[PDB]
């Protein structure tokens, strides 16, 4: 089922400040490189009056390079699937939250998200769009009362120079029992190769690779 | 337009660790008294999964006792109303982030209400419904860059006793300008006056009283 | 032996920023009243590099007015006395641990406390000497795995208005086994009533009163 | 100054959960390589009544290899040194405050350390010594107004399995203007090689790397 060539859906439905917005994307990658582009069309809520940035990582850990000596939840759970639920604490008090239901249906991962951001200052670098890029992240994975926890110390590069920190905490639930891997990394970079005024149309790439660490 | 008897009706959407509800309220407070009452139904997600009472203080400080020498944020904002949200972070890191936009037609407040909670442990108070009720609080509420935003240090009694704590933040956003407050508390305590089996019909009641502290 | 009237003598040592110090203080206060005055001469390390106002609050729940309703952890731990640990969690990251161990001889409580302060921004409010006074307050206090927890939402007040937040946590251990309280709370407000140019003299003030809330 | 091979004499002062100690260090390490081996001794305090693991990150980024693309903030510190602060925020409410002040006299660096955690839970990992190992981890590093912070979400394995999360946050500052360095990584890896019962005899291993991410 987990071809070396699969297609992404996805709906992403959420309220940042209290703006609604709905966001489609149609996409593909190669799970066994950890690679994945995807373009994203905001369906309501356009323009957006926040940083497109919060919504990039929400926007599937199909698509990591998982080496043989680590055992793969993700790929493992299909094909049943499995969901995640996340947490955004953002240095200024922002919180974000965010799920997404990953189903499989024939060379296709849809994806159902929902994503509501509160709290952020009407003058920080969110409801102000000065936010450049993701930098590059390790993800800590270890497994947590039966179910794989992920904790990232993220940083979003502001215009201007200097950084704005979020922490993430990511629970990964699969659908059927899995072999559970130990405690491991998982590399990450995330790029917006191209987009429009507004960020009404996007092109978004991520690579993640999965590692035991020094 | 804010008489001494007002009107409640409420609707709340929400997704707990994945599970969708609906909720329908319609009370009644005396908003200088700082009480008020409220009849809930569920109407979508019967019987819910997690501790009702992770949604009864999102179930508005327009019901809360303001002494003259405190500028009244919520009271000076009507007709127009204003809008809230809160974040609530559980010491076990479940989150839950929560938007109220409130507006006032006749004698009715109405209350559109969304809740979203990530990350409950599955063997914690919240999923295996271990809550008895909120302890009383008070919140601490204090301008930040021009709106006002309630801090509060909450918890929850547990079944066999010891606690439950929650971190709350709101922030306050009057939908015209008003009269701005110095830091103040408002004092607040919480009760299920009575529900059935599965907390399918609730009645809720609160008190609220500002004051300046010692 | 907690008499209507006793003395106090303290001795803290502590680091902030890496700039030691040495603080030592006499003075009184009405235990059943929940009052206590101190005089604070700095010892070692004059001029403090950083806002004095971080300190005072470590310069002992004894003073605090008790109900009859509300069991007294605090003054029931004496002959024997008790101890505190505390972290300060300030919003800008600055972190402060503090202890302190109270001791009975006579009339007088000893005080032997330690402060260290870590990560304070040397633009922020505390390296740059911009507080003006901690705002009043209420500690949530709540027994877990034994002994007495508080927790504050504690705020300074800023020159040039608006806030500075920092949370307490503070652990509580009796020498002896006490009548253990149930949740409550204890207002609180701390006052410098005087001091010189770089507060090598300092003439602080609390009140404190034990409630069960609304 | 810096040389292929350098030796490294330290002193910890400290206070975990009130009880008082001092570990006097001797050893050696490959600066260019990122790796170092010190012998521990317990001068005071023995036997140590909390988890030793969480004294052995405070036992100097010196000792990380480098590449060429990224400047070194901590080699380009010498002769004149630098000094860093941390806190270490346990999921536990466990807190520690740690500094260390390096200096250069030869081919040694010299430590002076002070060490103080408050707030570990009586039945918790750190007091009940369950702990067997830190995990891996890749420190995070940035420039905030003008010196580097390090973030780290790290991970004690405990005896049983599974993990006890800590977040690190690290201000290094510089005794001298150097080179910034832009946002990179430290990959880490920390190890005791042996131990006699009671810790009061520890030879401890750490290897780092420094890298720009994927």
């Amino acid at each position: 089922v987990i071809k070396s060539d699969m297609k992404i859906k996805l709906r992403m439905e959420g309220t940042v400040n209290g703006h609604k917005f709905v966001i489609e994307g149609e996409g593909e990658g190669k799970p066994y490189e950890g690679t994945q582009t995807m373009n994203l069309k905001v369906k309501e809520g356009a323009p957006l009056p926040f940083a497109y940035d919060i919504l990039t990582t929400v926007f599937n850990r199909v698509f990591a390079k998982y080496p043989k000596h680590i055992p793969d939840y993700f790929k493992q759970s299909f094909p049943e699937g499995y969901s995640w639920e996340r947490s955004m604490t953002f240095e200024d008090g922002g919180i974000c939250t965010a799920r997404n239901d990953i189903t499989l249906e024939g060379d296709c991962f849809f994806n159902e998200i929902r994503f509501d951001g509160v709290n952020f200052p009407p003058n920080g670098p969110v409801m102000q769009k000065k936010t450049l890029k993701w930098e590059p992240s390790t993800e800590k994975m270890y497994v947590r009362d039966g179910v794989l926890t992920g904790d990232i110390n993220m940083a979003l590069l502001l215009e201007g120079g200097g950084h704005y920190r979020c922490d993430f905490k990511t629970t990964y639930k699969a659908k059927k029992g899995v072999q559970l891997p130990d405690y491991h990394f998982v590399d990450h970079c995330i790029e917006i190769l191209s987009h429009d005024k507004d960020y009404n149309n996007v092109k978004l790439y991520e690579h993640a690779v999965a590692h035991s660490g020094l």
